[PDB]
Order: structure tokens, then sequence, then C-alpha cells
């Protein structure tokens, strides 16, 4: 249905894994999208191929103000190509990087946003499973949207930056919606502290402070906010709250600005 001649490409937005997202305008209507282009020959050598069109297949379903659109796909002699809702304000990767650390009010809007996004693909049995900055894109009026299915798959189930995570996943253990709750504590974490719970120098010690859940909050921390991430960061899957509470949580109601 789509060709690479529809588009006017532009500005490079940001590099992937196994190709670049680009700035593009549709042609006969002047609609500003973002093209994730993706190559052939790197997803070969890989066997992502599922993967990209597992993401594709679950990502054109969703429809949520909190989720980033996919408008359809294409492909050439060696490049795949998806059209994307386009983020003008950048990822949650690059405000974290000019902040430093996020205010109470900023976090807990975002906590609620990505709580919101969740329960949705959660009651349509997908799990994200890669909720990470990197993949946290911000829209005109700094709303969160969640982006990148590349890793999300249908509830339940069986390689890059351990960090977000939990336990379950990282020891190859059945996991099911409550994968999405240890990230949301990690990823809350990293909006206050200004870096994960379980960073480290190597592969190695990142594994063995996720898999003893080693986390120590610095004094800057408030005792609201250290209670519901000791609540999302529990070793046990069935301990940890649904996202019904998180959004109900008194340090979220407190601080998020809603509507
Ligand atoms: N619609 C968009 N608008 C603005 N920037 C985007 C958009 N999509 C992606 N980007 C930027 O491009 C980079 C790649 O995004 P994305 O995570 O989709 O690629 P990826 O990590 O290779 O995906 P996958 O996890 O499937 O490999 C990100 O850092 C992001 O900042
Ligand atoms: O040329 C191919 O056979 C090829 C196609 C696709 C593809 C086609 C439509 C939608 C989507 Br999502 C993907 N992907 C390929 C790939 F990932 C690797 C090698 C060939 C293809
Ligand atoms: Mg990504």
């Amino acid at each position: 249905q789509w060709a690479l001649e529809d588009f006017e490409i532009g500005r490079p937005l940001g590099k992937g894994k196994f190709g670049n997202v680009y700035l593009a305008r549709e042609k006969q209507s002047k609609f500003i999208l973002a093209l994730k282009v993706l190559f052939k020959a790197q997803l070969e050598k890989a066997g992502v191929e599922h993967q990209l069109r597992r993401e594709v297949e679950i990502q054109s379903h969703l429809r949520h103000p909190n989720i980033l659109r996919l408008y359809g796909y294409f492909h050439d002699a060696t490049r795949v190509y998806l059209i994307l809702e386009y983020a003008p304000l950048g990822t949650v990767y690059r405000e974290l990087q000019k902040l430093s650390k996020f205010d109470e009010q900023r976090t807990a809007t975002y906590i609620t946003e990505l709580a919101n996004a969740l329960s949705y693909c959660h009651s349509k049995r997908v799990i994200h499973r890669d909720i990470k900055p990197e993949n946290l894109l911000l829209g005109s009026a700094g709303e969160l949207k969640i982006a990148d299915f590349g890793w999300s798959v249908h509830a339940p189930s069986s390689c890059g930056t351990l960090d977000y995570l939990p336990p379950e996943m990282i020891e190859g253990r059945m996991h099911d919606e409550k994968v999405d709750l240890w990230s949301l504590g990690v990823l809350c974490y990293e909006f206050l502290v200004g870096k994960p719970p379980f960073e480290a120098n190597t592969y190695q010690e990142t594994y063995k402070r996720i898999s003893r859940v080693e986390f120590t909050f610095p004094d800057f921390v408030t005792e609201g906010a250290r209670d519901l991430i000791s609540r999302l960061l529990k070793h046990n899957p069935s301990q940890r709250p649904m996202l019904r509470e998180v959004l109900e949580h008194p340090w979220i109601t407190a601080n998020s600005s809603k509507p």
C-alpha cells in the first residue's frame, strides 16, 4: 500500500539497533511522521524478523494517547520501513540527561501515564518487556508515549542491558504482566535518583544485584516514593501490586498533575 517515493525524508531522529529513525513527510498530505528504517541483512544475521513482524502486529492494533501509533509498513531491496507517529519533544532518555534527575511532580505524572498505557496493553494480554527511558518518547504537550514494541509479546512467555529486567526474565523463568511493574519501579527510581537502582560496571554485577534485589535510596528520596518503589520492586512477581493500586497510591495521587 506504501512506497518510499511517497515520502520526503529529512533529519535523523535517533539510532536504533538495526537502522535509524528519520523525520519524514507524506508528499500528498504534507503529513509529518517518523520513518523507522531497518536493514534486512542486519535483522537476518540476528534472527529478529519474527519480533519485527510481532512489533508491527502488536503496535498497529493498539490505540491509546500514551502509546506511539504505527500507521503502516513497507520494504525496499534491503530496507524494512515502519511509518510511526512523530514524537516532537524527543525521549525521556534525553530529558533525564539535561535535568540530571526529575521532581516528584514530573515523575508521578510520567508514572501515571506509564501505568495508564500499561493497563490498556495488559487488558489485551500484551506485555511490553522493554520499558526504558530510551523507548519513552515525548509528544508536543509533553505527554509520555510508549514506543518500540520489538520485545512485546502475548502473556505468558519464556539480550541487551539488564537494568530494567525483572529477576524472573533474567533467569529464563516463565513471566506474565507483572514483568512490566518491575520496570515501572526501576523507572520511578531512575526518574528521582538519575540512575537505575541496579546499575553496575558489568553485566555480571547487574545480574547479581537484580537477582538479590540489592537497592539503597539516597537521602533526598521521600518516604511516599520509597514505599511505592519497594512495593513494585518485589522479587515475587505476585507480591507486586496491580497498576490500579499504583494509579491510586497516595504519593502518585498527591504528586501527579491530572488533565
Ligand atoms: N516516532 C518517533 N519520533 C521521534 N523519535 C523517534 C521515534 N521513533 C524512534 N525515535 C528515536 O529513534 C531511536 C530508535 O527508537 P526505537 O527504540 O524504535 O528503535 P530500536 O531501539 O532499534 O527498536 P527495537 O527495540 O525494536 O530495536 C530512539 O532513541 C528514539 O529517540
Ligand atoms: O524481503 C523480505 O522477504 C523481507 C520482508 C520483511 C517484512 C515485510 C513486511 C513487513 C515486515 Br514488519 C517485514 N522483513 C524481512 C526481514 F526482516 C529480513 C529479511 C527479509 C525480509
Ligand atoms: Mg529502542
